[PDB]
């Protein structure tokens, strides 16, 4: 439950938000595999409500567990799991199991969603499968949070043997199709007791998709816990990982100057975070990039955003997830679509960025460069920590990688990188290409020391070098 089940030499999960199965399959082969990414978190693959204007949020109102959505059908889904797994890239399903719809309608596969009478024929679910209607309105009351309707969404009763069976069957069907695990939506709104039973009923991963024998599905739970509520993220760590929301708030604040970088010296549980092995971390997610408030860094504030991502990828704490967004100006805005409501696929430009309105943060050199960094430093700890007692910090990951940051002033120092002597290509400003560095290079001397210079006025506020990008 806490092992991502990544293939060897890979790291990070990319949230390919609103992507189609065919496109994800292509991406696994053409980019994710070559760049060393470990997995993809897909948008909900089960039938969901068709809402006016086709907003991104319609995916979070389940109508049934039929695999037929704007992302594709089941055959498209299996083509994706086959191809991604063959390319060593795992698939994680966004499991929306706390509720059904908040309104009447029809699903993406034509199924009826009777919110009013609490009837979802395609499952089927009837009124007896839901908690008696009430509104979630008191986060200081755990039972209110778990047993009532979150914003009018019919609340499933996972205490029911019937409901548990339906959910287990759905998730097991996904495992059969080659998925590696699940992002559990609105875990805070469900009881750990019910969740443990459900999770325990999941079968081992399908070895026909390349998984090791006895592999268990990776479980990472969305428990938005910023403290001071009746429910704690600690209640969920017993049976799977938990998405660490304090991580992004704290880093977002720090990299925006709300705190001095020197303070990150003891980054980890001391900052009130979960223990690393229990955490899945990220700078921003699909929800908080829209309504996270000012503390959250997103693609719209590029420089500090990339720094935060670089710190996340360079630091040994947790399993890392990278957001891949579609450009938006309105919080309700759905992904790029044609006149019939069909999704427009991301295209790849001649500079390797995405066309058609997709931001593709995962394709940013600074992001994939750092995924490469994380792979090169596997097994190391933070060493050679340095800081100017203000906003300049640097540290090595064993003797395999070195990273430096400045959120204040020019960094010009000779630092012990702990790396072997040689010329290294900074993977932020460029990369090792054709036996040369396309960007900045750093020369490390015999004693591991090197002259690090990173001006505060450069496009990026981070420099990163590792043994896999050495001349
Ligand atoms: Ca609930
Ligand atoms: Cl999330």
């Amino acid at each position: 439950q806490k092992d991502a089940n990544f293939a060897s030499g890979r790291n990070s999960i990319v949230h390919l938000f609103e992507w189609k199965w065919n496109d994800i399959a292509d991406e696994c082969e053409r980019f994710l595999q070559p760049q060393g990414f470990g997995g993809v978190q897909i948008s909900p693959p089960n039938e969901y409500l068709v809402a006016d204007g086709r907003p991104w949020w319609e995916r979070y109102q389940p109508v049934s567990y039929i695999i037929n959505t704007r992302s594709g059908d089941e055959s498209a889904f299996t083509d994706m799991t086959r191809r991604c797994n063959d390319a060593g890239v795992r698939i994680y399903v966004d499991a929306v199991i706390n509720h059904m719809t908040g309104m009447n309608g029809v699903g993406t596969s034509g199924s009826s969603a009777d919110h009013d009478g609490m009837n979802y024929p395609a499952v089927p679910y009837g009124s007896g499968d839901f908690h008696s209607p009430c509104e979630v309105n008191n986060y200081q009351d755990a039972d209110n949070v778990r047993n009532c309707e979150l914003v009018g969404l019919r609340d499933l009763n996972q205490g029911s043997d019937y409901v548990r069976g339906v959910l287990i069957d759905y998730m097991n069907h996904m495992i059969d199709l080659g998925v590696a695990g699940f992002r559990v939506d609105a875990a805070k709104h469900m009881s750990p007791g019910d969740l443990s039973v459900i999770f325990s009923g999941l079968k081992n991963l399908n070895t026909d998709y390349g998984f090791a024998d006895g592999a268990r599905p990776f479980i990472y739970q969305e428990v938005i816990d910023l403290g001071g509520e009746a429910i704690s993220k600690n209640e969920y760590t017993g049976f799977g990982c938990v998405l660490e929301f304090q991580f992004g708030v704290s880093l977002g604040n720090a990299f925006q100057g709300g705190n001095q970088l020197k303070n990150l010296a003891n980054w980890g549980p001391e900052w009130g975070l979960l223990e690393g092995l229990d955490a899945v971390v990220f700078v921003d997610n699909h929800d908080n990039q829209r309504t996270g408030g000012s503390q959250i860094l997103t693609y719209k504030n590029p420089k500090p955003y990339k720094m935060a991502i670089a710190f996340m990828l360079a630091h040994p704490y947790g399993t890392t997830r990278i957001m891949s967004s579609f450009d938006f100006t309105d919080n309700d805005q759905g992904p790029p679509q044609d006149g019939s409501g069909n999704l427009i696929s991301p295209g790849i430009n001649d500079d390797n960025t995405c066309s058609n309105g997709y931001v593709c943060e995962h394709r940013w050199r600074q992001v994939y460069g750092m995924v490469g960094f994380r792979n090169a430093v596997e097994g190391t700890q933070v060493e050679n920590w340095w800081s100017n007692d203000d906003n300049q910090i640097a540290f090595s990951r064993g003797s395999q990688g070195f990273v430096a940051f400045t959120n204040g002033g020019d960094l010009n120092q000779n630092l012990n990188t702990g790396l072997p002597a040689g010329t290294y290509c900074d993977v932020i400003s460029g990369e090792l290409s054709g036996g040369s560095c396309t960007g900045k290079s750093v020369t490390v001397g015999d004693n591991g020391s090197a002259d690090i210079s990173l001006g505060s006025a450069e496009d990026d506020g981070v420099l990163a070098i590792h043994v896999n990008a050495k001349l």
